[PDB]
C-alpha cells in the first residue's frame, strides 16, 4: 500500500487472527454468551462458536448474530481508504447499537472491540426491554437461518466515526417475518487518526449450524463480509 497508514491497519489483519466473544446479556431474563474462532480478512471469513454459558438461551441465536467484529470485512485494493474498523486497530473502536424490533422490545448495545495479543476481542453488553413474554423474541418463535444484507455506512465526522442504520428481517416459523430495525454508531477508543470512509456497502452472508456433538446451547456461524461501492 503507497499509504503507510493504510498498510498499519492492514498489517493486523493480514493472516488468521483468533476471535473472541464475550456478551452480558439482560424483560430482564440475566444471560452470558462466549464465542471463540478465527477471522480472515483477506476474505471476509468469520468462523465463529457461541455457547450460552448460562444455559438456555432466553432469546433466539439469530437475533444476536448482528451483536456478536465488522474489522474481518473484506475491503476491495481501491477501498482500503475507506475502512474504519482496521484503522482504529489495536486501540479498537467502540460499537453502540439499538435494535428495535417491531411490535416488542428493543436491544439497547454496547460493545468494545479491541486487540489483546494476537486475539482480537469483542466486549459486549446487552440490555433489552419492553419485550412480550410470549411474543416472538421470549417465546422462540423464530427459524433457526438467517439472510444476506447490504449495510450503508456513513461516516460521522463530528465524532470521528461511522454510523450505520439497517433492516433485518428474522423468519417467524409460521411464514411471517419479524422486523429487527438497527441503528449503529461507532467511534475509535484512541486518540490517534483513524480512516472516515466515504459512503458504501457491506455485504453480508451468514449459515448457521449446529454441532452434533455439543449438547450446550450453541451457535454455530460461518459468515462472509465484503464492501462495495
Amino acid at each position: 500500500h503507497t499509504d503507510p497508514m493504510v498498510s498499519k491497519g492492514e498489517e493486523l489483519f493480514t493472516g488468521v487472527v483468533p476471535i473472541l466473544v464475550e456478551l452480558d446479556g439482560d424483560n430482564g431474563h440475566k444471560f452470558s454468551v462466549s464465542g471463540e474462532g478465527e477471522g480472515d480478512a483477506t476474505y471476509g471469513k468469520l468462523t465463529l462458536k457461541f455457547i450460552c454459558t448460562t444455559g438456555k438461551l432466553p432469546v433466539p441465536w439469530p437475533t444476536l448474530v448482528t451483536t456478536l467484529v465488522l474489522c474481518f470485512s473484506r475491503y476491495p485494493d481501491h477501498m482500503k481508504q475507506h475502512d474504519f474498523f482496521k484503522s482504529a486497530m489495536p486501540e479498537g473502536y467502540v460499537q453502540e447499537r439499538t435494535i428495535f424490533f417491531k411490535d416488542d422490545g428493543n436491544y439497547k448495545t454496547r460493545a468494545e472491540v479491541k486487540f489483546e495479543g494476537d486475539t482480537l476481542v469483542n466486549r459486549i453488553e446487552l440490555k433489552g426491554i419492553d419485550f412480550k413474554e410470549d411474543g416472538n423474541i421470549l417465546g422462540h418463535k423464530l427459524e433457526y437461518n438467517y439472510n444476506s444484507h447490504n449495510v450503508y455506512i456513513m461516516a460521522d465526522k463530528q465524532k470521528n466515526g461511522i454510523k450505520s442504520n439497517f433492516k433485518i428481517r428474522h423468519n417467524i416459523e409460521d411464514g411471517s417475518v419479524q422486523l429487527a430495525d438497527h441503528y449503529q454508531q461507532n467511534t475509535p477508543i484512541g486518540d490517534g487518526p483513524v480512516l472516515l470512509p466515504d459512503n458504501h456497502y457491506l455485504s453480508t452472508q451468514s449459515k448457521l449450524s449446529k454441532d452434533p456433538n455439543e449438547k450446550r446451547d450453541h451457535m454455530v456461524l460461518l459468515e462472509f463480509v465484503t464492501a462495495a461501492g
